[PDB]
RNA sequence: GGCCAGGGGCGGUUCGAUUCCGCCCCUGGCC
């Protein structure tokens, strides 16, 4: 009822950038962000008063959330960045990249009208991460992280320009410039991702991570053992689909396998890492050799015994990394399979 | 909104087991 209040307050407001990619990608959403062309707090405040529900105003900020239903909206008066009013081009300019520097305006005058002025639209159609202008990777260098994710999640790719610039960028050290939270962040994004692999191959692209991470460099069998984590994750997660697990970390403490910072888990640390993830890398020392190489003398029954180490899931999938007692786990599940139904 | 966790819940894997997970709920933390 937003195109309503912003009328009754001859406002103009519009939901803008994030959720309208995805919209027109056709994905639904319940996070949606406005940018309104004047008071945002005033909207949001109005608008929850209307509904009946609380309202968190964010003063200095210029902005504020609320949620109808599953509904989790968020209002922001235009800026550039963080004085004037500000157009919402002016807003929408300091964006990320095309794909994501689109509004739709919710204004009944002119009501489901797309807006893009950078041609974000064909960005789109072409398949393109593109950014707004030249300095755009050294404003935000996390940014780097973000193309790479959206190229990756979205199989998108880079246009010469920004792959150019981008690549500038990092051998410009601006990696090892920003803000520590912010990168790090931004790849347990990525980590979340599905396609995350898909992501992780263009941070070997570019050369990105040797940089966020000391310790690191890129291995071949760690790529291939990646790959290799991509087979046991997608059947796994048709048959035991039961019960799953966060593959992402899988994929993550291979990659910090052939530890670097003594054992870094000071890197599982920057990481709100999950418990069976900073567990599940303790074991890799002490048991990735024993486990596997003690397996190779079993008939049966000792697969019980290894059946204590499921405890925490992961490791039953680290294991199938190694083909040699890949079959042997494979039948566990359904043997056991077995015993549950006599 | 992710995770520390300090106290619940409706479902579970087992024969249980507040030790195992799904999540939700609450209490104080970090992005
Ligand atoms: N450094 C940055 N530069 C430009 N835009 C940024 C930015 N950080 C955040 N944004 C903007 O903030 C929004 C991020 O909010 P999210 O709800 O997580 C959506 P998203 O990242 O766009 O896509 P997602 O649904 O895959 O998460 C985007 O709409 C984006 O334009």
């Amino acid at each position: 009822m937003v195109g309503q209040i912003a009328k009754e307050m001859g406002l103009r407001a519009y939901i803008v950038g994030g959720v309208v990619r995805d919209i027109l990608l056709g994905k639904e959403v319940w996070d949606v962000d406005f940018v309104v062309e004047g008071n945002a707090i005033e909207l949001a405040k109005e608008l929850a008063r209307r509904h009946g529900v609380n309202v968190h105003p964010f003063p200095e900020f210029g902005t504020a959330h609320l949620k109808i239903g599953k509904l989790k909206l968020e209002f922001a008066t235009a800026r550039r960045e963080t004085v004037e009013p500000a157009s919402l081009k002016e807003d929408l300019i300091r964006r990320d990249f095309t794909i994501n520097a689109m509004a739709i305006s919710v204004n009944l005058e002119d009501y489901g009208t797309l807006i893009d002025y950078f041609g974000g639209l064909r960005d789109l159609k072409d398949k393109v991460i593109r950014v707004l202008h030249p300095v755009s990777f050294i404003e935000d260098p996390v940014r780097i992280l973000r193309a790479l994710r959206f190229a990756g999640r979205l199989n998108f790719k880079l246009s010469r320009s920004t792959e150019k610039l981008l690549k500038q960028a990092v051998n410009l050290g601006l990696l090892k410039e920003a803000p520590r939270g912010r990168l790090i962040n931004e790849i347990k994004l990525a980590l979340r991702e599905d396609r995350f692999l898909e992501i992780l191959e263009l941070y070997r692209k570019y050369r990105v991570l040797e940089e966020i991470i000391e310790g690191f460099q890129w291995n071949e069998k760690v790529l291939q053992k990646l790959y290799a984590l991509r087979k046991v994750v997608d059947w796994h997660a048709l048959e035991f689909s039961e019960e799953r697990i966060d593959y992402g970390w899988l994929y993550l403490l291979i990659l910090i396998s052939n530890l670097d910072y003594e054992r870094g888990k000071h890197f599982l640390e920057e990481m709100s890492a999950p418990s069976w993830v900073r567990e599940t890398y303790k074991f890799m020392k002490f048991k990735l050799g024993s486990l596997k190489e003690e397996l190779k003398k079993a008939k049966e029954n000792y697969e019980v015994y290894r059946l204590l180490k499921p405890l925490h899931t992961s490791v039953l999938l680290l294991l199938m990394l190694e083909e040699e007692l890949k079959e042997k786990i494979k039948l566990y599940l359904e043997k056991l399979r077995k015993v549950k139904l006599p």
